[PDB]
């Protein structure tokens, strides 16, 4: 999950990961859940 992210995202913004996981369903449901523990999805 956390380096995955960096691969599968590499660049879904470039904002002056997080982009997508804002969103919360694809990347902050599957690979922030698996890789930090204590992961805050709300």
């Amino acid at each position: 999950a956390l380096q995955d992210l960096l691969r599968t995202l590499k660049s879904p913004s470039s904002p002056q990961v997080l982009n997508i996981l804002k969103s919360n369903p694809q990347l902050m449901a599957a690979f922030i859940k698996q890789r930090t523990a204590k992961y805050v999805a709300n």
